DNA sequence: TTCAAAAAGTCCCA
DNA sequence: ATGGGACTTTTTGA
């Protein structure tokens, strides 16, 4: 329940937000962190606060009252009026509490609080606000809580958003004017679509000073999330331009340095600016090269494959070891042949073309009554009813205990389409010959009937897989773990695609690959070769 | 009725 | 034991 955040980055964002604080002019800032935990922040923020005190007691003690400014009086002033907490663990509360008071008669007022941050009633804003917000999805939170996000964070908790989302949010409504806040979380909202409303408050809510982006690096130890950090400020500035690091080196160990400061300015992370006034609703975080590079090709190309193409996800069973046997699987001689569907996974899914399938899905929606094919249900499904039963529209009556739950339309996958991974290091597009089927690891589009003349499927595996494409496509594309980008079909379909002079012999190129690539003796490296020519093709037409 | 999004991923090994 | 690599289910809101 409760994660330690590295010290590098905890110094890192304390430093941030109050290394240019004016100690003189303000002796009474209010920093916060809402889900405090064991006080891994507030910790370093009383060892901060109280060189700065100590630093400037003279000139405090000479332009204010003179008998309360003196070294013996800074910790209870410091837990008085500076640091305030608030978490929903009752222990780590207590523990935090203990370390603040032994960080030095009567007793002083700690402000702690043992509450749901989302819930509580806050009666004062804050100057500095830092911490690392709980992440809780879509399917790991609780109903109820969920009824109360969406009728009261409405304006960046929808569907299939995240829980920090809320925090995002509270953060920001509870940040005095002028004031800094510096949070570390998923970076997943910078691109996602469930991110789009959130997105949106921050940029119309506050100033982004500063995003790091580790894009898949290990932030956090046997953790598998990706991480970031967000500063933001209230503060009356006429520019708006965001200082945006992005890490280069997936594979760095976060402790080469002494500070996350060297790490940034060294030749592990790249760094741009980017003007807050001219994010849309998608913020595209990229150097000068690579945004001239994307609106050449945006500019360039007149389609996008949402307007020619017909996209779905595969089937979802709701129970997989219940319908998918292996092909070789003796089972499968109790199940007729009609009901019997070929079945890949991703990684059955290379350029341009598909391995042979070793899984075999049983359409068990074409079995009319239980009666006629008992054996099936007997001795191949029903070995799984109980979880069957526990499906949603199961306990709803929608469905039938043995029938899958999202079954799809059998007439989409039946047909010559195009097949992707839902995951994957690199464009993986293949043309699919052979009726698979797939679970929602795999997507797949199929052309329009009026888009035929203009655009083939030999020509569109041609241009999707080229590494212009391959880079095209992860300028915007969801980053999610070391070497894996989302290709799902709310980007995958945006992606912009032409048709000039180069169409005929890209076209060849691409039918050449396939031929080599259906061989029985592959010979991989004049494919290779044919790769390079088409590329050049590529970036001809694209004027790059 | 029925779509598609969602990594505090998941699991194994040296 | 940890860190790193291969690989990806079904719950869920709309
Ligand atoms: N199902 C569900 C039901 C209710 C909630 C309440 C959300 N409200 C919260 N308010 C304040 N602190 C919170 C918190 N949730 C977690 N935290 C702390 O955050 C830290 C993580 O690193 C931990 O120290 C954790 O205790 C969440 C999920
Ligand atoms: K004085
Ligand atoms: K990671």
């Amino acid at each position: 329940g409760i994660y330690y955040t590295p010290k590098i980055i905890v110094d890192y964002i304390v430093k941030k937000t109050l290394k240019n604080h004016d100690i003189i002019k303000n002796p009474y800032p209010r920093i916060l962190d809402i889900s405090c935990g064991c006080g891994n922040f507030l910790l370093e923020v009383y060892d901060i606060l109280y060189d700065l005190f100590e630093e400037n007691i003279y000139e405090l003690k000479k332009k204010y009252d003179e008998n309360y400014w003196t070294v013996d009086n800074i910790h209870r002033h410091i837990l008085n009026y500076c640091i305030y907490g608030a978490d929903i663990d009752e222990k780590a509360i207590s523990i935090l509490k203990d370390s603040l008071t032994n960080k030095k008669e009567s007793d002083i007022k700690i402000n702690l609080f043992c509450c749901d941050s989302l819930k509580k009633k806050w009666r004062y804003k804050f100057d500095y606000i830092v911490g690392n917000p709980p992440y809780i999805g879509h399917k790991k939170l609780e109903k109820k809580y969920k009824k109360f996000l969406l009728e009261k964070y409405s304006e960046v908790y929808k569907d299939k958003a995240d829980l920090y989302f809320c925090f995002y949010k509270k953060i920001i409504d509870i940040l005095k004017q002028g004031g800094i806040g510096s949070v570390i979380t998923p970076r997943y909202f910078l691109e996602s679509l469930s991110g789009k409303d959130l997105r949106e408050y921050i940029k119309s809510n506050v100033n982004v000073q500063e995003i790091v982006d580790f894009l898949g690096a290990n932030i956090f130890k046997n953790i598998g999330v990706s991480s970031c950090i967000l500063t933001f400020d209230k503060k009356k500035t006429k520019e708006t331009y965001i200082d945006v690091f992005k890490i280069k080196n997936e594979d760095i160990c976060i402790n080469k340095f002494e500070t996350l400061e060297e790490l940034l300015k060294s030749s592990k992370f790249e760094h741009f600016n980017i003007n807050q006034r001219l994010l849309s609703d998608e913020w595209i975080l990229v150097n000068k090269d690579d945004e001239t590079f994307y609106n050449k090709i945006q500019e360039k190309c007149k389609y996008s494959l949402e307007d020619i193409a017909i996209s779905f996800q595969g089937i979802i069973t709701g129970c997989d070891k219940a319908f998918i046997l292996s092909k070789d699987d003796v089972k499968l001689n109790l199940v007729d042949d009609k009901f019997l569907k070929c079945w890949i996974k991703s990684k059955n899914i290379n350029k341009y073309i598909v391995d042979k399938s070793e899984y075999r899905l049983i359409y068990s929606n074409d079995i009319d009554n239980e009666n006629t094919n008992k054996r099936i249900l007997d001795e191949i499904i029903g070995l799984y009813k109980t979880k069957l039963e526990n499906r949603r529209e199961c306990k709803s009556g929608i469905r039938k205990w043995y029938e899958l739950q999202w079954g799809r339309e059998k007439l989409f996958f039946e047909r010559k389409k195009i097949m992707y991974p839902y995951k994957s290091n690199e464009n993986r597009f293949a043309i699919d010959y052979d009726n698979n089927f797939s679970s929602a690891d795999v997507y797949s589009f199929f052309i329009k009937e009026e888009y035929l003349d203009k655009f083939s499927y030999e020509y569109l595996v041609g241009i999707l897989n080229s590494s212009v494409y391959d880079k095209y496509f992860k300028i915007t594309a969801k980053k999610m773990s070391k070497n894996i980008y989302d290709y799902y079909p709310n980007k995958v379909m945006k992606i912009r695609i032409f048709r000039d002079n180069n169409y005929e012999e890209i076209e060849n190129l691409s039918k050449q690959i396939i031929s080599i690539l259906l061989n029985k003796s592959i010979d991989k490296g004049k494919v290779e070769k044919l790769q390079i020519k088409m590329d050049n093709l590529i970036m001809d037409s694209l004027g790059i």
